[PDB]
């Protein structure tokens, strides 16, 4: 049965989490968004292969929002991979199998290159490594145009599926209409500069595997592309955008759940 | 200022092509409906430039009809790579610099490492490397099926610019109507395995420039972006999907001129 709780680390952060299963740690870190219920199918269906899934709001977002102002202010990847590292050390896992789609994404790579005693393997999704200026300039909006605004960009831009998107339901898109001001307000303008994939090298023989959606336009992670070819990282495709685990959750789980089983029998190797 | 004529090569050929312009040569390959009408526009803002800019129909296809069936059917990049080295030996174009998309992306690549003394440089858009069996299956349907099927993806999934699309006009969908099954028959099954990109150290160092559209669904291309950075070769996107030519004729004549004048400066 799942796990559904809270718990505090000594950074001010009050985690919304939930766990589920028995085996080695698979940890789901949240796209920008910062909503866990997104995983909720996926959950099930890793931890029914033999591991111990854990996933979590993140700070100043949906059940995980008491927390400091400087916990969801100018972020970057490596204040949000601090963040990670924090509940890990209170829920006593020591070594994890990350995912993370778009800030979730450089989270799981500074995680990689910043802990690599913690952290088995990193799956990233859509890394953002471009200042988008349409989208820097929502934060000077009032809250509810933020939140019509971005609701509207991610139905219809970015979901990858609109019947699975709009099937979260009432309670999860109650949420994400709170969460769109404290994202905009805190992501755009920090999360890409931030991106730690500025050095190719770093990269090269790390157990990374990078995925782009299908049906995502080639001009929005053409750069990832780019980036795991040159640095001999494993690139390739999810179907639907930018939240596989929403719209095609069966064979997000299953992608989870054999890239996982590829690194522990690497790492016996 | 357009020269609109045709000349006859010994493989069998009649070519309908379109010349204008003086200066050196840049030659438009069209993508595999072999239509060059598509190129009207770009090809007198090219000219402009103090280029001479050639294109053509391809054999089978629209006004280039008058050809032998082997070169419309069982089509290879290899096949269609000595096919325009046929027209350029006719026109007397001894250099070219290279556009193709799709089977002309096949084409321009076979050309400059089949006949390198012969290309300047080739631009390659969306080049075609995996085999859809759902477009090689329209092959066994009637003509008109066929031509119904494809024409609605031309228009609606892969323009990159429906309204650009259909202002092509009456006459050209008359003769892209007829062409359907001509490619659906001689293409799909065939140009795929052919792909000149086996090799990735015979691309590196080569005077290739690669595109893929910006608004393409990211899986199409996918392993051209993979390719292309393996062998170091410059790859970049180009506003629309497959008809960058049709949807965006002003920043496709733009790139042709700016990407030959980048090789004219290596080359001296
Ligand atoms: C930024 C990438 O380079 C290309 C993204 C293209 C998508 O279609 C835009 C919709 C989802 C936005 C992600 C996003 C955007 C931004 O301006 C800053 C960010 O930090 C993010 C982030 O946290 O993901
Ligand atoms: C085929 C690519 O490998 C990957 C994606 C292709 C586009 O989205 C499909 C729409 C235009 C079709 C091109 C195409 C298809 C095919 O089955 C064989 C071909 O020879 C072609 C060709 O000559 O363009
Ligand atoms: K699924
Ligand atoms: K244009």
């Amino acid at each position: 049965m799942r796990t559904r709780s809270t718990i505090s680390t000594p950074n001010g952060i009050t985690w919304y989490y939930e766990q589920e299963g028995t085996g080695p740690d698979i940890v789901l870190v949240p796209d920008g968004l910062g909503e866990c219920q997104m995983f909720d199918s996926s959950v099930s269906q890793i931890a029914a292969q033999g591991f111990r899934v854990t996933t979590f709001d993140m700070p100043g977002m949906s059940r995980s929002a008491k927390a400091p102002a400087e916990t969801y202010t100018e972020v970057t990847a490596q204040k949000l991979a601090s963040y990670v590292i924090s509940i890990l050390d209170a829920l006593d896992i020591k070594h994890a199998t990350v995912w993370g789609c778009s800030s979730g994404a450089s989270t799981v790579v500074a995680l990689l290159l910043g802990y690599p005693d913690r952290i088995r393997n990193a799956m990233c999704h859509e890394l953002p490594t471009k200042l988008l200026d349409h989208l820097s300039n929502t934060a000077v909006l009032e809250d509810e145009e933020i939140s019509n605004i971005l609701a509207n960009v991610m139905l219809n831009d970015v979901s990858g599926g609109s019947e699975a998107w709009q099937a979260l339901g009432v309670e999860v898109h109650a949420r994400l209409h709170k969460n769109y001001p404290v994202w905009a307000r805190g992501y755009p303008r920090t999360i890409p500069p931030s991106a730690p994939v500025q050095d190719v090298e770093a990269l090269r023989g790390k157990p990374l595997d990078w995925t782009v959606g299908a049906a995502t336009p080639t001009e929005s992670f053409f750069d990832n592309i780019v980036t795991a070819t040159k640095a001999g990282v494993n690139i390739g495709l999810l179907p639907g955008m930018h939240f596989p685990y929403v719209s095609h959750p069966d064979v997000f789980a299953k992608y989870v759940v054999e890239t996982t089983q590829k690194h522990l029998w690497n790492s016996s190797s």
